[PDB]
This record gives structure tokens, sequence and C-alpha cells, in this order.
């Protein structure tokens, strides 16, 4: 059945257009193809179908999203009227009206959650991400224990990083590439385009980037000689993987934290509000919420839009399942780690490692024609860093949450003394801007009104409820997690 | 050699004066006593052994204490006169210069360590409880792997901690009974003694209603009658630790935290820097670390300063380890969940503890007349608590810290913008009480200099770097120990 062997995993893991429709045959994986590659398809298995319930209420936060905002409409006109201000010092009859209108389609998407939608599906995906790691851990005493059973200088690593996390700019000419590949100026659909264009032109460029590390990372590895190549390997992954943490997540983390922050332009009010890009690009909104929810799309679907044995030597050969194993955990990261922009990060997962899974199916059939049978134990060594990401995972994401959506569940906390919480609680969305542009743009220009110098200490008001968040998060998340770690493997 | 199984653990186990000087022969209890006794002595040992280190440094953090600020005098003078100035709108000729010295003899404890002294052993102990969390993890490793060869409804427990926890007017009772026991109005040693004897009128009490919870936790477990006899005990520990852990610690969480906090007093400057206690206790210093210092000596020493088988039968029956377990994590959680005020906390501990095995070594030869040998497994049932406390740990004090010694290391950087760091450095020691008095009653009162209403915004400056440092601290260190959880056990 040797044929067989090839043909019920050609047939049953053939489809490439959607789901397989028959099921999902994991066991036939570790029957045929080994405990080794067939861990990566039990992990890519469960992964998909913990994203299930994750997608679905991605879904619900969309629909608690659109109907919300749309049926009582309390954070559109309030999030319009918002952007009809932030250009009002911007007018004075010299191009006058013209990105409010896009500020106010912005706004449709990005403030259609922020307060309640983004963060209770956080918290939610935090807490199901540690029930993931819990539920595969429940689960590689589930597949590995029916698996056990069937058994019977490092300163010049130091010195790359710098060069690796000095390779920024590197995505600020590909941010420069197309606003040159095109060059518009314009507010319908031009900065939706044109932030597209240039996560693709970073897309092609570290893909082969991505290979030079590989290339840096084993003649390094091999200038440290560790004796034994099993820790060799090793040392191998925690290099390239590094590597590849600091070319692939380096673009997000510029664009989540230190592209908004680290920028105080002076020149008040009347020099405040236009300066950025001469007035026509995007001062109605800056909104850093949507270039993180455009270039996970990007990265999150683009894995796809690029991509008897004397013929077995006309093609590359076998053991490509540690970037196979990278691959998916810098999806795995683009999930839980900055689940908090938008919520659907899930599905645009899910319908992409429905594909994936049979992407790679037909990947290791039809192509890299060596199924050894090799059959080692322990993924462990990314488990290791899957809960790593996942303990960076509660810090991470409340220092994503907690600078979008604490702004105005304070700003609850001062304008309304008299009279609400939430229904006049939405009166504090345009005021803010009014304040000035919540970031650390905002929070300083109010000294031309009252005569920086004192205004810019309610900046730590909200930065104090900023880190108040997070300890709040990541002790409570780390102790909502201290009861799944315990509540499901007994 | 029955009698020699007496003899030798009479003889070797003897002393109760001080060392044994012999030996420490934890073998000759797993020899004799039994693995669910030894194994606290093992433990107990191995605690005692790993204090060394830290109680050592806790006198060269006393002598970076005592030297470098009688030496250089840095840190007398600039905090003898911060208090000269504390005072100078309660004089206005009634009862003008009396506080001061007694203020000035507390500065010389207190404000001896602040910023270097506290904190570098602080983050050297919160890694040492993750080293001596790990090296003990290594000794189960190697005592229990050495022990395993030779082997072959619940809505009344959160009404009672409602209870317990409500039970803080009793402290403030004791608080007030020693305000009448000797009531003296004086400054040299009047308040060192006072709260010197309601820390006693305290443990005396304490100790009383530690047996009350037992008898409440017994019959409320036999209430709910879990099934399983040993997740019966398993119930009864957490439940009564929990009384037990929230008895013995909330009069240090009141002092710590809550006594300073939740006070704002009206009147500002003339009525402010007076009204607390009229004026001749201690408006000269209100300095709630002494009250942490002074409590957990007392706390940590009154463990001593309180306390052919016909015979056997007219003895107190055995079986009180659990108790004996929860002795010394009530100290193990005064060393580690509190060293930043004083950091001889380890050999506060480390004298008792050399007494405190002679002195249970004592108690289970000569007394508890029965040693069953019973040679039971897994004291991990506390070391699932020890590791909470431990993570307890790295929030706690990193909760005592950043509201201590971030007063000043902030002040630096407001009044030294034109010439120092650290040597006109120690001139914001002073200028903080001309701001005032630090806490919440302090960084409010400047509206009568510019006329609570916007100074009290530099109150959130340090309250961000309070959660700025907390939030460094608790990452860090449970990076730092994401090291040495990896370095040892292998
Ligand atoms: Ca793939
Ligand atoms: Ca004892």
């Amino acid at each position: 059945n040797v044929e067989f062997n090839d043909r019920k995993l050609l047939y049953e893991e053939w489809a490439s257009y959607g789901v397989f429709y028959k099921y999902q045959p994991i066991d036939l994986v570790r029957k045929y193809f080994g405990e080794k590659v067939g861990l990566y398809f039990a992990w890519l298995g469960a992964y998909t179908q913990m994203l299930i319930p994750a997608s679905i209420v991605g879904v619900i936060v969309f629909l608690y999203g659109c109907a919300t905002v749309d049926e009582n409409i309390p954070s559109m006109e309030m999030c319009d009227q918002r952007y009809n201000i932030t250009m009002c010092p911007l007018c004075d009859k010299t191009c006058s009206y013209w990105k409010m209108s896009s500020a106010c389609a912005t706004a449709r998407a990005s403030h259609l959650f922020d307060n309640p939608a983004t963060v209770f599906f956080s918290v939610f995906m935090a807490l199901w991400a540690a029930t993931f790691m819990e539920h595969w851990k429940r689960k590689q005493m589930r597949l590995n224990y029916r698996w056990d059973l069937t058994g019977f200088i490092i300163f010049m690593i130091a010195v790359t990083f710098a060069i690796v996390l000095g390779v920024i700019i590197y995505r600020i000419s590909t941010a420069a590439a197309l606003a040159m590949n095109s060059s518009p100026s314009v507010r319908s659909n031009i900065r939706v385009t044109v932030t597209a264009t240039a996560v693709i032109i970073n897309l092609v460029v570290i893909i082969l980037l991505d290979e030079v590390y590989g290339c840096i990372a084993r003649w390094l590895t091999k200038i440290e000689v560790p004796k034994t190549e099993k820790s060799f390997e090793e040392r191998l992954t925690f290099k390239a993987f590094l590597l590849k943490f600091v070319n692939s997540y380096t673009p997000i983390f510029y664009v989540a934290f230190f592209k908004g922050r680290f920028v105080g332009r002076p020149g008040d009010y009347v020099y405040i509000f236009r300066s950025f890009r001469m007035e026509e690009c995007a001062p109605g909104g800056c909104l850093m919420e949507l270039c993180i929810q455009l270039s996970i799309i990007m990265l999150g679907k683009q894995l796809i839009q690029n991509n008897r044995y004397e013929v077995d030597f006309n093609l590359e050969p076998f053991a490509g399942l540690t970037p196979e194993y990278m691959e998916m955990i810098i999806q795995f990261g683009f999930v839980t780690l900055f689940v908090a922009s938008f919520p659907l990060a899930p599905l645009f997962a899910l319908l992409n490692n429905i594909i994936e899974i049979r992407l790679d199916a037909k990947k290791f059939v039809t192509e890299l024609r060596r199924p050894v049978a090799i059959r080692a134990k322990d993924i462990g060594i990314w488990y290791n860093i899957l809960r790593g990401v996942g303990k960076l995972a509660v810090i991470i994401n409340a220092f994503v949450i907690s600078f979008t959506s604490d702004f105005i569940p304070r700003l609850v906390y001062l304008y309304m003394y008299s009279q609400n919480g939430t229904m006049h609680g939405f009166v504090n969305h345009t005021l803010s801007s009014f304040n000035v542009s919540d970031f650390q743009n905002g929070t300083a220009p109010n000294d031309p009104l009252d005569l920086k110098y004192d205004i810019s200490k309610d900046f730590w008001a909200v930065l104090a409820a900023r880190l108040a968040f997070v300890i709040v998060f990541q002790n409570l998340v780390m102790f909502m997690s201290d009861f799944v770690d315990w509540v499901i493997p007994d």
C-alpha cells in the first residue's frame, strides 16, 4: 500500500480550495508521515479547530461592532463629528473640508469598537491563548501520550540584532517606495491602497531578507562550534527565530508603538493641526489602528497569494519543517500578540489555515519528495517559545489595548461630572480631539489657551491608567490563566 | 537502637541556644522521622543555608547604609535638614522645635538606604527568592529523588474572608490598646516602644484568633463534605491558610499600603503640617517604613520569646506539621514579600531559624511523642503556595519599593536641571517636603502658592513612575528568573 500511502494522502489531502469536507485524518498522517511531521499537523489541526470559537466571536464583535453603532448610532455621530472638528483650524479658506470625509470613514471602522468590543475579546483571547496553550498541553498529553506508547562569540549575535533592529529605515524606505510607486493625493481609497502596497513591498523583500538570515545564522552557529548536533540546531533556531522575529514583527512593533510615539511637533494649534504631509493626505486621521489592521491582513493572507523513485532526485530536499514551525508561529503571534485593533484576526488566520493545511499537505506529497517517517519526539522547543510568546501576549496586547481604548473610558470621568457614565459618555469622543489629537502631539498644546507647560500633566493621568490597566491586565489574566492551567489536564 | 534513635536525635539535636556546631544531620532525620517530617527539616535546612548569602548582604547593605551615609554624610545632612523644615509652619511660638529631633533620628535609620540600598537588595532577593524557588526545586529533584528511590457552599468562605478582612479595626483597637496601655507623649523612645507594644498586643491576640480559624475551617470543610479525605485536608489548608494569610499579613498590608493611603486632610499648609495627633507625637515623621521595620522584627523574633511508652498517653498528639509548614511560610512571606524597607530580614529570620530548627527538633523528640515514620511524599501543596507567594513576591515588594524610594530618584529629574544627577541629587531630599509630605497629603497643597487644583498633577508623574517601576520590575525580574529557571536543574 505504498502507492495507497500516497493515494490516501493524495485524495483525502487534495482539495486546496477550502476544507477537505470529509474529515481531518491526523492519525493517517501519523500512520504514515511521522511524529515530527504529524505533530506539526496535529498542532495546526488543533490551532485551526480552536480558531473556530475565536473567529465566531470575532464576527460577533464585528456584529456588536456593526449593529450597536448603526442602530443606536452612539459612536458614529460622536466619532464623525469628532473628526468634523479635527480640521477646523486647518480650513481658514485654504483646502477647508477635505480629509474630514476620509476621517469620518476611518472612524466607521476604527471607532466602531473601542471600549467594549476590542477589550472584551482581548481578555477573552489572552485567556483563550492561555487556554489554547493549556488545551494543546493537554493535547500534548493526549497526542504525544498516544505517540509515546507507539514508540515501543555571542556578542556577534547581539551585534547582528542591533543590525537587524537597526534595519527599520528599510521599512521606511518601503513605506517611501509605495509613496512614489503610485503617489496619489486623495482621500477615498488612496491611503487604503498605498499602505496596502507598501506592505506588499515589505513582504516581497522581507522574504528575500528572510533567506539572508539563514545564511547568516548557519555560518554564525558553525563559527561558534557547538559540539552536539542536536543543540546545534537548538542554537540555530533560537538564533534564526530571533532574527526572523525581529525581521517580521518589527514593522508592526514600529507602527503599533514607535511610529506614533517620539514625535511632538512645535508650532501650536494653527501649525499642530495641519503640518502632517502638507494638509492633504491624513491630518484628518492619523489612526494607527488601521495600519495595524491593514498590515496583519496582508501578513495573514499573502502566505497564499505569492505561493520507482528515479524522478525524486530532480527536486528540492526535505526537512523544511523548522521554517514551517516558524511560519505559523509568526502567524500565532499575529493572532494573539496583536488582537486588540481588529478582532477577526482569527478568521483571517482561519480561512488561511484551512488552505494552509492542504497547501502544506500537498507540499508534502506532490513536492518535497521524501516522507522519511522520522518519528522523533518533543515539539516543545517551540512550545517554550510559544509560552514565551504567550507570556509576551499578555504584555504586548496590554500595551496595544491600553493606548487606544483608554483615551475615552477615563474621559468618561472628566467631562461627565454632572450626568452620565455611558449615555452622554459618548460626548467625550469629540472633546478629546478638542483637547488635541490624543497622543504626545495632543495632550501638550493647551498652553496657548491657559498660558507643554502644565497641560501635558493630564497626559500622565492617562499614562497612569495606561500603566494601571496593564498592571491589572497581566496580573488578572495571569491569574485567570492560573485557573485554566489547573482545570483542563485533570 | 530505638533508644539510640532517641539519643542521636536527643544529643545531635539538643543545643537550642544556637547552632548545633557539629553538623546538620538531615539524613538522620530521614533515617528516622519520615519523608513528611524530614522534608520539613530539609526545607528549613535549605532555607537556613540560603539565608546566609542573603543575611550577609543585608549586613553589607547595612554597611553600605551605615558607612556611606556617615563618611560622606550625603543623606543625613540632606535628611536631617529635610525634617528641620517639616515643622517650620508648625512652630509659630507654640511647641516649636520638638519632633524634628525625633524626625532627625528616624531619618538616620529610614533615609540611610533609600535609593541604592533598598533597591539593589530587593532585585537581588526577588531573584534570590526565585533562585531559592529554583534551588529548592533542584533540591526537590535531589532530596525527593533520593527519597523516591528509597521508597521501593463556597460563598460561606468568601463570607468569612469579608469577615476576616473586615477584622482590621481589631488591629486598630490593638493600635489603640497600647495607646492607653502606657500612653506617653515623648519623642526619644516613646513611639518606638508604643508601636513595639501594640505589635505584642497583636501577636498575643492574633495567635488566640489563629486558633479560632481552625475551628472555623474544620467545621466548614466538614459542612462542605469533600469525599476524598486527602483533598479534604487539601481543601482544609487552602481554607485555613488563606484565613491565616489574611490574619497575619493584614496588619502589614494595612501599614504598608492602606494606612498611608486614603487620607487627604483639608486645611492647607498651616493646618496640614500640624493636625496629626495634636502636633506632639509624630508630624515630625510619619515614615511608615519603620512601622514595617518594627513589626516584622517582632513578627520574626517572638516565635521564640513566647514559647516502654506508658507515659506517652499523657501528652498532646502528633500531626502538627501543617501548622509548622504554615508557621514558616508566614516567615517566608516576611522575608521575600517585604524586603524593601529593612534588608536584614534574612538575618532576623536566620538567627530565628537556627533556633527554630533546634526548637522544633526538640519539640519532636522530648515532646509530641509519636515519631510514626510516615514517609509520605509531595510537599508540593505548599510549593504551589510558595511559588504563588513568589509570584506575589515580585508584585508586592514592587508595590513596596516603588512608593518609598521613587519619590527622590525622579526628583533628581525636576530640580537638578542645571548641575547634577547624584552629587546635588541629595538636595531633593528636602524640597520634596517643601513640596509637601510626599504622599497623597503632600502633592496636593501648593494651591495656596499658585491659586488639589493643579499641583496634584505632579502626583501622577510619580504615580506614572511608581507604576512604571513595577511594570519594569515584574517583567525584568520575571525575565531574570527566566534565566535562573533554566540554569540550575541541568
Ligand atoms: Ca506553509
Ligand atoms: Ca515551630
